[PDB]
C-alpha cells in the first residue's frame, strides 16, 4: 500500500496504516503532529504560538517526546497506565507540544466522523500522550481519536500571580490543541462540529476547567471527566501564589528583587537546571515532617483571569453561559493502591488506629486539605465507626479519596445539572487484569483502572477473559455514543439515567445497572464539616 | 477608610492613603506605577516598550527599585537629597521603569489637577524617584505630583554611534513616562492638559533636553530646569562617541570588531557584570593625575537624530519650533561643598594659590572644557583680585558655579526669550538647616538646596526654623502657580518679573525680591574669552 | 575633491574617490553598506531581514568584515585571488551582511551604467567580497562593479531538512542582497534594468542557483557562472539532510532530541564555539580514512522549499521559466593545484598507477560520487591510455576535473540553449604571472587562473607582461560586453559564436580563438556510467 497522506493547513502529514484483528478498513495512525511552536527559549512561561508551516511531506510516523518532567515517575506511571502490548520508552524535551490522531476513516472519500480529543492525566507533573493507543477504540466505535500533550509542571504552570507570567500555560496549551483540532481534523476524516474533550486525573481536572473557561468555548461540544474534577483543590492552588514563585525561584538560583527579574532568570535557565528543580522541590509526594500548610503540593491551574477568571466554586453559581452534555463518574476505590503506592503514603505498618490516622489525615493537608480542628469529627464518623482496625486503614482510603474526587465530583454534577444542561454520572467497580503483580486482590476499581476498559485494553494486551473482553467493549461504546449524541445510551446497552433532580448513575463493572444518590450522605457531610 | 483603587489603561491600581498636618483630606499615594514593560533581556539598549496590562487590581503599595547604579554613591547622593525625616534604603535592578504619584484630590470625584511630573538628577548615573517625597508639595500646593526613574549610566545613555544603538535610552524613558500621564494621570485627578516637567541637576539638564526635542512635543505644557541645562556641555556627549563605546565594551569584556557585534555582547552582559563594570569606568569621580584630555568624563545625552536632531546649541537657533514658559534657575554657590565633597576635589588646605588654581582647573577638563592656554586669561578674571588663599579657593569655587551652570543657564535663558516665549529666571540665596555637618556655615544656596524648599522638607522634617517654613511655602506657591498658569506669580508673594528685554530674575532667600541682568558680566566674559 | 555622498534608501553613505593611474574618471568607493541587518542571536539560522535605517550620514570607508569562517584558511584563500596591489588582512564577525561598490559614474550627473553583482566562491565555506577589487574594470569597461557577501558554513548553510532550520540562508542572502541591488545601485549610476551576477567556483553555482531559482527572477538579466554550475554535486545536498545536522549538533555539544531542540541549542552557542565546531568537523579537508560516503565533505546548498522547489537535476527539465543570457565558463586544469592542495591531497609523490588510483577516486566520494562498481570502467577510460604513472596523474586529475566542473558545467549550457535562451561557453587556457610560487609553471589555466584576467589583476599590481595585460583587457571587454547587450562579442575582439547546436565555445588564453564541441565525448561517456 501508500502511506496515508493527509493535507493540512500547515502542510502534507503522512502517517503509517495499522489493520486491526476484527475489522476491514485499516486504520490511519499519525503519530507527531505538532500543533504549536515548539516554546523554547522566550516562549517558556507564555501562551503556545502558531506553529510554521513545512514545505514538502512531514513524516509524522514516530513517537513525539513528552513534556520535560520526572523521567523515572514519568516512565512509571506511563507502564501502569498504557493500553497497548508493551509500554513505549519515551524522551523529555521542552520541544513537546504535539498530538497524535487515529482516524478510522476511508480518506479517500469525504467522511465526518465525531473526534474525541483525549487529556491525559498525571497531576499536571509527569505524563504524556503516546501512552494511550486509540486503535482499538477507533476502530471499534468509529471515531477520531486524538491524543494530545501539554506543558506539565513549572514548564507549563509557573505563575508569579502578577501579569509578567500569568500562568495555566498546560491549560493554554490544552486550548492550543482543541483549536488545531477545529482547523485540521477535517482532513482526517472527522468533524470538527462534534469533538469531544474527555481525561482522567488531572487531565479530568483539565477537562472541568476548559468547561468553565471563556477561551475553550465552541472548541468542544462535549465534555467527560473521570476521577477528578476542577473543585478538586488539590490541583487548583487559590489565594497569594507569589511565595510559591518565589520559593522555586530561589531554588534555582535566581534574585527576587521583582517578579520581572524572576521570570526573565529562569529563562535563563536550562531544561536539566529545570528539572533538577523540580526534582529538589519534590512534587508529588508527602513532606511528613513539617508543618502541612507549607508543603507545596504541585504547581497546578490557577486564576489567571484570562484562562479562568474566577474560581470554580464561584463560575458554577452563574447559569449566563455555554453548556453542553457532561459525563462525570468517579471509581469505587480512588486511594486504593496508585496514588498511595506513588506518593509513598505512611501505610506499610498495615492497619491504623483512632490517634495515628489523625496524623496523617492532618499531614495530609496539601491533598484533603482539612483543618486540624477537624481531624477528629472527621476520623470518627468514618473510621470510628468500628473498633476494629484493619478496618480503619479501608475506611481512611475511603475517606481520602471521599474528599478527592468523591463529594467533589458530584457536586460538580449536580450545578451542571442544576446549571441547565445534560449531565451523566457513572461509578467504576471492576477491577483489571492487566494490574500489577504488587497490587493487592482485596482492591477492586482502584484509580484510573476504568482507563483499561475505555481504552479497549483488553484487544491489544493479552490475557483478558471474555468477561473484561465484553465489558470494555461496552464501555467504548457507551462513551462512543456519548461522543456522538450526548446521549451514552443505544441498543443492546443498559439503561443510563440521566443524573438529573433523581442524582441516578450507572453502576458500570461485573453487573452494569444503575443506582441513585451517589454519596450523596457523603457530600452533605462535608457541606457543613468544611463550613465549620 | 478604603484603600485607593485606581483604574488606568492597562489595570487596576492599589494605592494607600497618608494624611499630613493641616489637610482633612488624605493625599493618596501610589508607589511602582510601571510606566513600561521591564527593559530585560534583549529589549537593553532600546526604545521603551508599552507595559502589558494586568488581570487584576494591581498593589502599588511598595517603593519601586532604582536602576542598577553605584549602591553606595547613589544612597548616599539620596540621603543628602531627600526630603523626607528618615532616607528610605533601595534594591538595585534592571527593572526600573515605575514612577511614583501623590494626589492630593479626592478620587471619588472629577478632578482635573495640574501636574508636575518630576525628574531626579544624579549626573544621570546615580539616582531614584522614591528619594523625593510629593506628599508635601502636593497637599500644600494642591497638584499632582509625579516623580519618575529614567535608565542611567550604561542602560539609560550606552551610544555606539549609530542605529544599532542610538543612545539616550534614559532619555526616551523619560518621554515614555509623559505619554504615560498624558494617557492616565487623568484617572489620579490629574489633568493631562497641565504636564509640567522640572528637574534639578541632570534632572534639570534632560528637562532642558526634552525642551529641544521633538518627541517630547505635546507631553507637557510647561519646563523648570533648576541648576542644569542642555548647554550644560558635561552631561552631553558631541563628536564622534564611538570611542567610549570601544572603550566601554573593552572594559566590560566585549568585542569590538564592528558596532553591531558591540551591541549585541552587552545584551549578553549581566546585571551584576554590567554593574562591575560601571564601578570599573570610575565615571562620577574626578581624576586626579594623567592628562585631563585622556581622562574618561561620562555617559550622557548625544546627537542621536531621534531625540535630538542637532547639538543643543544649533537648536536653540531656531523658533520655528513650538515653545512652552520655561523656568531656569540657579543657586548662588552651585559649586559650593555638595558636588566637590563627592567628586574628592583637592581642597582642603582651604586655601589655594595661583599657579596651582590654573593647574586644578585644567585638571577639571571634563568639568569645564577650557583650553590650559586660557587658563591663565580667566584665572585672572575671577582671581586675579585679592591676595589672600582663602578668598581664592571661594573664588576659585564661584568659578566652576559659573561655567558650569550661570553662564549656560542665562544663555537658555536668553535664547528661549529670544525664541517669543515666557521665560522666567532665578537664583538660589539660603542654607537649609537640613544641611550635614561636615558643611562649612559660610555656604548659602548650595547645590540642591531649593530642594528642601521645593518639596516641602519643613513639613516631613523635624526642626524646620519658621523662616524655613515661610520659604518653602512661597517656592511651592510659586512652582505650583507657573505650573497652573505658566506664571509663578500670585496672590501673597513678590513679583517675579520675566526674563523680558530688561532682563529681570528673581533672588529667592530669607529675604526675597527681583533683580536685573543676572550673571550678565560673567557670560559676556566667558563667551569672549571662549573666542580661541 | 570632497568625498562621494549618495543617499540610499535606508539613508545617506559617505565614500572615498579613488582614481586609477590614467583614466582621468575617478571612481567612487564604498566599503561595509549594510544591505541586510546584523543576522546575530535569534536571527541566526533564519531569514536575512532587512537592514535597519540610519539618522546620519554613515562612513562606507572601512572593510566589512568576512562572515565567520577557518581564519588561516580564510585568509589563504583571500590570497591567491585577490587581485589587489597588497593583500588585506580581515577580521571575523558574524555581521558580515556588506557589500562594495565601486562606481565609475559621474554621481554628481544622472547615469545608468551597467551593473555587475560579483558572488566570491570558496565552497561555501570560506571568503570574503572585500577581496576581490573592482577598481580596475569598473574603469576600464565603465560598468558599476559591486561584490557581496554571504553568510557561509554552518552559520549559511546548516539545514535539518525541516521548517525548524529549511537551510540556504547564503543563497538567501545573496539574493536579499541582489534586492538592494535593484533599490539602490540606481544613486550609484547604475541601471538596476540591467544587472549581472558572476561568480567564481562556489560563487558560480550560486549563480546557476538563482538563474534555476523563482525568488532570483527579475533580480538580475545576466549570468555568468565562472568555473562552477548547479549541477556540481559536492555542493548540493540531496537526500536525506537530518543525518549531517544531527553530526554538527552533536560536535557543537548539543541534544538531538529533535530538529526544534538541534536549532535552539545551536542558537546559544558563541560564534567561537560554532566556529570550534567548524574547525572540529574538518571542513575543505578530504578525509583519507574512514567512509567516503559517511563522510560528509562540507554543508551546502538544499532543496528547501523555497529557493529550491527541486533538484537542479529535475528544474533544468523544465523550459516553463524564465530564460536569460547566461555564460558558463570552465578552465582547462579545474583539478590542477588549487584544489587538490587545499584539500591536502596525497599527490605529493607526482605520479600514480591505477590500483592506487582506483582507491584514490573511491576516497574521493565526496567530490565525484562515483560507486564503488564504476571506478574501473571510469579509470580504465582516463588511465587506460598511456602507462607513464606521471601523466596517469595529470588524467586523473583531469578525471575528477570533468565530473565536477567539464561534463556538469556544459550539460548545464546545453539545458539553457535547448530551454530557448542566449548561451555561451568558454574554457581559459593561461597561467597568470600572479599566481603562487608553489604552483607547477606546467600547470595552465587552473581554478581561478581566469579571475585575475576577468577583475584586472595586470593593471592593480606589478609584473605583468605586455601579453597578459592584453588578455587582461579583451576577457574584461568580453565580459562587460556580455554585461551590456548579453553577448560578449564587440568591435576588435575575436567573434565569440553563440553556444547553439553546433555547440561553439571560445578558447580564450594567449591565442584567442572559437572552437567546436566542449567536452562532448566527455558528457557523453559519463552520461553512460551514471545510468548506472
Ligand atoms: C527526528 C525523528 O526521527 N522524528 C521524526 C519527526 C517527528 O515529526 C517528531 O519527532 C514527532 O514525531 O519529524 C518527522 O516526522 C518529519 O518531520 O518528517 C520525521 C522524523 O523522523
Ligand atoms: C518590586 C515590584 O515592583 N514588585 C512588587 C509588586 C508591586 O505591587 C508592583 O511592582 C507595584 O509596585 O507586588 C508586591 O509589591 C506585592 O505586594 O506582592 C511585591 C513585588 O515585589
Ligand atoms: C559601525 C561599525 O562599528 N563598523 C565600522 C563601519 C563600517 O563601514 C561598517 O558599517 C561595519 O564595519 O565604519 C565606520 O567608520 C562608520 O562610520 O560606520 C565605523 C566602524 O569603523
Ligand atoms: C494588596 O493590598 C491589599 C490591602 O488592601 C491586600 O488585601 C492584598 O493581599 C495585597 N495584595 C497581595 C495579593 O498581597
Ligand atoms: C566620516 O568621514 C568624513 C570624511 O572626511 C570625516 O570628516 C569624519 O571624521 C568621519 N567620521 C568619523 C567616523 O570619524
Ligand atoms: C519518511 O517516511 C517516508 C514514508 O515511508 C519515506 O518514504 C521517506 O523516505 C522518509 N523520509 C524522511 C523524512 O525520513
Amino acid at each position: 500500500s501508500s502511506p496515508p497522506v493527509v493535507d493540512t493547513v500547515h502542510g502534507k502529514v503522512l502517517g503509517k496504516f495499522v489493520s486491526l484483528e476484527g475489522f476491514a478498513q485499516p486504520v490511519a495512525i499519525f503519530l507527531g503532529i505538532p500543533f504549536a511552536k515548539p516554546p523554547l527559549g522566550p516562549l517558556r512561561f507564555t501562551p503556545p504560538q502558531p506553529a510554521e508551516p513545512w514545505s514538502f511531506v512531514k513524516n509524522a510516523t514516530s513517537y513525539p517526546p513528552m513534556c520535560t518532567q520526572d523521567p523515572k515517575a514519568g516512565q512509571l506511571l506511563s507502564e501502569l497506565f498504557t493500553n497497548r502490548k508493551e509500554n513505549i520508552p519515551l524522551k523529555l524535551s521542552e520541544d513537546c507540544l504535539y498530538l497524535n490522531i487515529y482516524t478510522p476513516a476511508d480518506l479517500t472519500k469525504k467522511n465526518r466522523l465525531p473526534v474525541m480529543v483525549w487529556i491525559h492525566g498525571g497531576g499536571l507533573m509527569v505524563g504524556a500522550a503516546s501512552t494511550y493507543d486509540g486503535l482499538a477504540l477507533a476502530a471499534h466505535e468509529n471515531v477520531v481519536v486524538v491524543t494530545i500533550q501539554y506543558r506539565l509542571g513549572i514548564w507549563g504552570f509557573f505563575s508569579t500571580g502578577d501579569e509578567h507570567s500569568r500562568g495555566n500555560w498546560g491549560h493554554l496549551d490544552q486550548v492550543a490543541a482543541l483549536r488545531w483540532v477545529q482547523d485540521n481534523i477535517a482532513s482526517f476524516g472527522g468533524n470538527p462540529g462534534s469533538v469531544t474533550i474527555f481525561g482522567e486525573s488531572a487531565g479530568g481536572e483539565s477537562v472541568s476547567v476548559l468547561v468553565l473557561s471563556p477561551l475553550a468555548k465552541n472548541l468542544f461540544h462535549r465534555a467527560i471527566s473521570e476521577s477528578g474534577v476542577a473543585l478538586t483543590s488539590v490541583l487548583v492552588k487559590k489565594g497569594d501564589v507569589k511565595p510559591l514563585a518565589e520559593q522555586i525561584a530561589i531554588t534555582a538560583g535566581c534574585k527576587t528583587t521583582t517578579s520581572a527579574v524572576m521570570v526573565h532568570c529562569l529563562r535563563q535557565k536550562t531544561e536539566e537546571e529545570l528539572l533538577e528543580t523540580t526534582l529538589k522541590m519534590k512534587f508529588l509526594s508527602l513532606d511528613l515532617q513539617g508543618d502541612p500548610r507549607e508543603s507545596q503540593p504541585l504547581l497546578g491551574t490557577v486564576i489567571d483571569g484570562m484562562l479562568l477568571l474566577k474560581t470554580p466554586e464561584e463560575l458554577q453559581a452563574e447559569r449566563n453561559f455555554h453548556t453542553v452534555p457532561y459525563m462525570v463518574g468517579i471509581n469505587k476505590q480512588e486511594f486504593g493502591w496508585l496514588i498511595p503506592m506513588l506518593m509513598s503514603y505512611p501505610l506499610s505498618e498495615g492497619q491504623l488506629d483512632q490517634k495515628t490516622a489523625m496524623s496523617l489525615l492532618w499531614k495530609s493537608y496539601p491533598l484533603v486539605c482539612i483543618a486540624k480542628e477537624l481531624i477528629p469529627e472527621a476520623t470518627e464518623k468514618y473510621l470510628g465507626g468500628t473498633d476494629d482496625t484493619v478496618k480503619k486503614k479501608d475506611l481512611f482510603l475511603d475517606l481520602i479519596a471521599d474528599v478527592m474526587f468523591g463529594v467533589p465530583s458530584v457536586i460538580v454534577a449536580r450545578n451542571h445539572r442544576d446549571a441547565g444542561a445534560p449531565t451523566y454520572m457513572y461509578e467504576f467497580q471492576y477491577r483489571p487484569s492487566f494490574s500489577s503483580d504488587m497490587k493487592p486482590k482485596t482492591v477492586i476499581g482502584d484509580h484510573g483502572d476504568e482507563l483499561f476498559s475505555v481504552f479497549g485494553a483488553p484487544f491489544l494486551k493479552e490475557g483478558a477473559s471474555e468477561e473484561e473482553i465484553r465489558l470494555s467493549k461496552m464501555v467504548m461504546k457507551f462513551w462512543a455514543n456519548f461522543a456522538r449524541n450526548g446521549n451514552p445510551n443505544g441498543e443492546g446497552l443498559p439503561h443510563w439515567p440521566e443524573y438529573n433532580q433523581k442524582e441516578g448513575y450507572l453502576q458500570i463493572g461485573a453487573n452494569t445497572q444503575a443506582a441513585q444518590k451517589l454519596k450523596d450522605k457523603e457530600v452533605a457531610f462535608w457541606t457543613n464539616l468544611f463550613a465549620k
